[PDB]
DNA sequence: ACGTACGT
DNA sequence: ACGTACGT
């Protein structure tokens, strides 16, 4: 759920 | 992610 | 269930 | 002169 490289 | 020029 | 982020 | 960055 983060997007710190992917956003999921 | 290093920085040694740019640190990204 | 998911990898993006640069230049001296 | 090289790899770091998170939870919905
Ligand atoms: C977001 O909160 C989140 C948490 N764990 C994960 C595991 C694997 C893929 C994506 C995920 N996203
Ligand atoms: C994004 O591409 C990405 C990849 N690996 C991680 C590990 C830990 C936190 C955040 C991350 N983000
Ligand atoms: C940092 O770990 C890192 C890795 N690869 C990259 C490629 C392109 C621009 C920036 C980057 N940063
Ligand atoms: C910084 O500007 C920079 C440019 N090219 C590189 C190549 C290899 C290692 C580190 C680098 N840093
Ligand atoms: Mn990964
Ligand atoms: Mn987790």
């Amino acid at each position: 759920x983060a997007x710190v490289x992917a956003x999921v």
